[PDB]
């Protein structure tokens, strides 16, 4: 199936805009990236940086992942991100999300050759 590297790009990478234009960004993106197909994915972050800048996080600040693996990395710089979080009234199949625009460091798990992000751990 779709590799972990390609799933990370589908779920977390939106190079196309520098920031969330509208308050309907998350409603639109969560649909177009197949994150509301079977269920409403409750929480998801999109990174508004170049794929090259995000892939470079894999040679920045090595930290533990939430799951306790030690292949996680924190971006040295803050990045333009959008936090999508499902509303309290959201019911599948009519998934609804609050869009929150922010500048924060990202933490990603890196694996493979090439050594690229396969998991979005957190923003800080
Ligand atoms: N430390 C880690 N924590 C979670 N997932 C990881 C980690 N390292 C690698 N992965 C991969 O990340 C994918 C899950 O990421 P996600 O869908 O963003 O939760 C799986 O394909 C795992 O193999």
């Amino acid at each position: 199936k779709e590799t972990a590297a390609a799933k990370f790009e589908r779920q977390h990478m939106d190079s196309s805009t520098s920031a969330a234009s509208s308050s309907n960004y998350c409603n639109q993106m969560m649909k177009s990236r197949n994150l509301t197909k079977d269920r409403c994915k409750p929480v998801n972050t999109f990174v508004h940086e170049s794929l090259a800048d995000v892939q470079a996080v894999c040679s920045q600040k090595n930290v533990a992942c939430k799951n306790g693996q030690t292949n996680c990395y924190q971006s040295y710089s803050t990045m333009s991100i959008t936090d999508c979080r499902e509303t309290g009234s959201s019911k599948y199949p009519n998934c609804a999300y609050k869009t929150t625009q922010a500048n924060k460091h990202i933490i990603v798990a890196c694996e493979g050759n090439p050594y690229v992000p396969v998991h979005f751990d957190a923003s800080v």
